[PDB]
C-alpha cells in the first residue's frame, strides 16, 4: 500500500537489515559486521531479481493466472521485505509463498498440488516446495499485518481504456494502446510505485504515457476524466505524479547478471553460518 | 473467547447450519431440506467427536506437545464451527489444520513434515494430509478473524497450585491435586466453558472442585486469593460460575458410539451430493 516517500521505504528496509545483523552478532555467531552479511543495497538487488523471477513463474503458470493474482503476489513480496531481511527468510520461498497466498486470497481456483506442479522439478522437489510454503504461510500473513486486501491498476486501467475509446472513437483501436500500456505497467510494477501511488493514478500513467509514446495526445482528456481522472484533485499533483512515476521507471536498474550469482552465493553463506 | 451465553453459541451454529442449507438448495442441488443435511444437533456430535479425536492426536504427538498448543488448537476448532457447517468444511481436516496453526502461532518448534508424521498412514497419505492443511490454513485464519491469540487455563492453574501449597503447606503434596484437577480440566475443555468463561476462573474451578472431590476444603482460600482469586470481584459471581461450569461438565454427553458412524456416513453424503 501507498507510503509517504521512497526514503521512508529505504529506512524500513534498513531497519530490517540492521535488526538482523545485531541479532546476528547476538550469539557471537558472527564477527560484529563480518563479510557474511548483505548490505540493504545487496538485499534489494536479490529482491528485484526474485520478483522478476516471480513474474516469469506467474506467466507460464497453468491454469492461466489472472493479472490481479500476479499483482497481488508482487505486493505481498514487496511489503514483506520492507520489514524482513533476506538473510532471515529466503526469497525463493517467500516469493512462492506470496504467489500461493495470492491465489488463495483472490479465490483463483488452483490447488496447491496444481500450484506446485508448475515448478520445474521432480515430484518430491515439488512436494518439498509445498511443505516450505506451509511453513511460511502464517508468517507471510503475519508480516502483512493480516491485511491481505490489495488493489491493482488492472481495474482502473480498463476503466480509462473504456473512457478513451469512447470519447475518441478514432482510438476505438486502442487495443494497440493496451499492449504498450501493458508493457509500461509491468515496468512500473518492478518499481516502488506500487507502495507509493494509487493503482488508479498508476493505470492512468500507463495509458497516457503509452499513447504519448505512440505520438498521440488528447489535449483535453484530463480536462475531462474517468472517476476524477481517478487521481489527485489538483491537476498539478496528477501531473507531477505521472512525471515522478515515469521517473521511477527511468532510474530503475535491473538485477545485475553477475552480482546476483555472487549475492545468491553470499545469501547461502548466511543460510549456513547457522543463523548468521 | 468468552461469549455472553450458551444460547448465543447455539444460535451462531444454527445460523451456520441454516446458511449452508439455503445456499445448498441454491442450485437445485438438493431437495429443499432433504434427508442429506445434518441438524445443528448432528453437527455438534461430530464436532465433539472430532475434538475428542484431536486430543488423542495431540497426546501421542512426537515431539511432546505443550498443554497450551493442544488447548489453542481446541479453541480454533470450536470457534471455527461457531460460524461454519461441518457439511462445508470437514472436521478431520479442520482439526488437523487447527493443530498445525496452533503449533505455529505458539512457536512450538515442529515442522510440517514432523507434524504430519504422527498420522497413521503411508508416506503419501501423510503428504496428502499436508497438502490439505495448506489448502485450509488461510481459511481457518480468516474464520478466526485474524485473532489467533488464545489464553489458556494452564498458566492460571499453576498459579493457584503455587498459591495453595504456599498458604497450606500440608498441601505441599498438591501434586495429587494436579492430576485430579487435570482430569477435571480435560473434561471441562470438552464443554463450551472455553468460549464462556475466563481461563482463570476456569483453572480455579479445576483446583477447587478437585481438592473438594478429594475431601479437602480451604474454608478461607477465597477470603484470600491469587490475583483477585483470578476471577469475579463479587465472590458470589465467582461461586455460581464455578457452579455453572461444574454443571456444564455434568450435563456433557459424549459423542455416541453409533450415531457418530451414521453421522460420519451422512457427512460424506454431502461431500458427494456435490456441494449439497
Amino acid at each position: 500500500w501507498t507510503f509517504s516517500s521512497e526514503e521512508q521505504l529505504a529506512r524500513l528496509r534498513a531497519d530490517a537489515n540492521r535488526k538482523f545483523r545485531c541479532k546476528a552478532v547476538a550469539n557471537g555467531k558472527v564477527l560484529p559486521n563480518d563479510p557474511v552479511f548483505l548490505e540493504p543495497h545487496e538485499e534489494m538487488t536479490l529482491c528485484k531479481y526474485y520478483e522478476k523471477r516471480l513474474l516469469e513463474f506467474c506467466s507460464v503458470f497453468k491454469p492461466a493466472m489472472p493479472r490481479s493474482v500476479v499483482g497481488t503476489a508482487c505486493m505481498y513480496f514487496k511489503r514483506f521485505y520492507l520489514n524482513n531481511s533476506v538473510m532471515e527468510y529466503h526469497p525463493r520461498i517467500i516469493m512462492l509463498t506470496c504467489a500461493f497466498l495470492a491465489c488463495k486470497v483472490d479465490e483463483f481456483n488452483v490447488s496447491s498440488p496444481q500450484f506446485v506442479g508448475n515448478l520445474r522439478e521432480s515430484p518430491l522437489g515439488q512436494e518439498k516446495a509445498l511443505e516450505q510454503i506451509l511453513e511460511y504461510e502464517l508468517l507471510l500473513i503475519q508480516q502483512l499485518n493480516f491485511h491481505l486486501i490489495v488493489h491493482n491498476p488492472y481495474r482502473p486501467f480498463e476503466g480509462f481504456l473504456i473512457d478513451l475509446k469512447t470519447r475518441y472513437p478514432i482510438l476505438e483501436n486502442p487495443e494497440i494502446l493496451r499492449k504498450t500500456a501493458d508493457d509500461f505497467l509491468n515496468r512500473i510494477a518492478l518499481t516502488d510505485a506500487y507502495l507509493l501511488y494509487t493503482p488508479s493514478q498508476i493505470a492512468l500513467t500507463a495509458i497516457l504515457s503509452s499513447a504519448s509514446r505512440a505520438g498521440i495526445t488528447m489535449e483535453s482528456y484530463l480536462s475531462e476524466s474517468l472517476m476524477l481522472k481517478e487521481n489527485r484533485t489538483c491537476l498539478s499533483q496528477l501531473l507531477d505524479i505521472m512525471k515522478s512515476m515515469r521517473n521511477l521507471v527511468k532510474k530503475y536498474e535491473p538485477p545485475r547478471s553477475e552480482e546476483v550469482a555472487v549475492l545468491k552465493q553470499k545469501l547461502e553463506r548466511c543460510h549456513s553460518a547457522e543463523l548468521a
